[PDB]
């Protein structure tokens, strides 16, 4: 069933892709590999084609390659990036070395947007509604994005939004230090390693994004981890003894308790002019104790979204088996798992 491939030197590496993809032009590179824009003549879509870099370099790398593929093959939702295609030029596992992933080319992310208009309240409603719709789906599969931020949200011209990327297992300590948007949207329990985290970290991020859509300004633009914590605690208040019990590290608790206690601030006085219902939702998202945060399913039924809420058009995901995340396998074994997922790919009927 193999299409014909053709070769092209492109960025700095030789790209070998099926002839259906035409007019490749590099758009970005990095550590993960390299991306090219192309025209998929078989579907009429503008697509991003990513050539993985060093996919089976190490056991960690090989497992991360498999995780990304499993994750992308699974996502089938209007507000989440899906996989249009995945291919390798190799004809057998023995000659398998390269993986190419094909997705929708997305132009504008939420960043490009908060920076060229004061979103109307109805714009903010619709954007956050879609994020939570995608998050309800993602979380129903027990997937945690872990890295929600404006740059991870694609928004076309009709204001339709897609969640992109997913935190695979990247984030170096250096990329998280200082005055960087890579840390401004992260829940404090993840930020400071307080406890075992769960899907409620993503709702914290949504609260930060929503606040920024409403004000046009970063909610918690800390200059470092500790500065950012003080900004957080000044808004939401210092922890009480109940949340302190749940912080696993004696040292984090010990530092926490060094701080002068502070009451939670009045959000109506912080978000001046905002829809009282937006303020209300923000108060339920931006709760220090993650156990007490609103969930995505609960937030969709919040009155702030009455315009868009449709309980019969907020689907959940098929089961997603992540047992592989606990397996220790050799490089060759992850690679073979990945090859099986490549050759079993079924294009979307879309
Ligand atoms: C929403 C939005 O996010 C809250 C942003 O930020 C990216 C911009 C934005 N612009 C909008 N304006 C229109 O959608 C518009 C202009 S004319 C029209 C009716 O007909 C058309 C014309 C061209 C098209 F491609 C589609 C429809 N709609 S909404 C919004």
């Amino acid at each position: 069933e193999r299409p014909t491939f053709y070769r092209q030197e492109l960025n700095k590496t030789i790209w070998e892709v099926p002839e259906r993809y035409q007019n490749l032009s590099p758009v970005g590179s990095g550590a993960y590999g390299s991306v090219c824009a192309a025209f998929d003549t078989k579907t009429g879509l503008r697509v991003a084609v990513k050539k993985l870099s060093r996919p089976f370099q190490s056991i960690i790398h090989a497992k991360r390659t498999y995780r990304e593929l499993r994750l992308l093959k699974h996502m089938k939702h209007e507000n989440v990036i899906g996989l249009l295609d995945v291919f390798t030029p190799a004809r057998s596992l023995e000659e398998f070395n390269d993986v190419y992933l094909v997705t929708h080319l997305m132009g504008a992310d939420l960043n490009n947007i908060v920076k060229c208009q004061k979103l109307t309240d109805d714009h903010v409603q619709f954007l956050i509604y879609q994020i939570l719709r995608g998050l309800k789906y993602i979380h129903s599969a027990d997937i945690i994005h872990r890295d929600l931020k404006p740059s991870n949200l694609a928004v076309n011209e009709d204001c339709e939004l897609k969640i992109l990327d997913f935190g695979l297992a990247r984030h170096t300590d250096d990329e998280m230090t200082g005055y960087v948007a890579t840390r401004w949207y992260r829940a404090p329990e993840i930020m400071l390693n307080w406890m075992h985290y769960n899907q409620t970290v993503d709702i914290w991020s949504v609260g930060c994004i929503m606040a920024e859509l409403l004000t046009g300004r970063t909610l918690f633009p800390g200059t470092d981890h500790i500065d950012q914590l003080k900004l957080i605690l000044r808004l939401v208040g210092t922890p009480g003894a109940e949340l302190l019990k749940k912080i696993s590290s004696e040292s984090a608790r010990n530092y926490i308790q060094s701080l002068t206690q502070m009451p939670k601030m009045n959000f109506a006085n912080v978000f001046i002019g905002a829809n009282p219902l937006a303020v209300d939702l923000l108060e339920k998202m931006l709760v220090l104790d993650s156990d007490k945060r609103i969930t995505a399913a609960q937030a969709l039924a919040h009155a702030y979204f009455a315009q868009y809420h449709d309980p019969d058009d907020e689907p959940v995901a098929d089961p997603y088996d992540q047992s592989f995340e606990s397996r220790d396998l050799l490089i060759d074994e992850w690679k073979s798992l990945t090859y099986d997922e490549v050759i079993s790919f079924v294009p979307p009927p879309l």
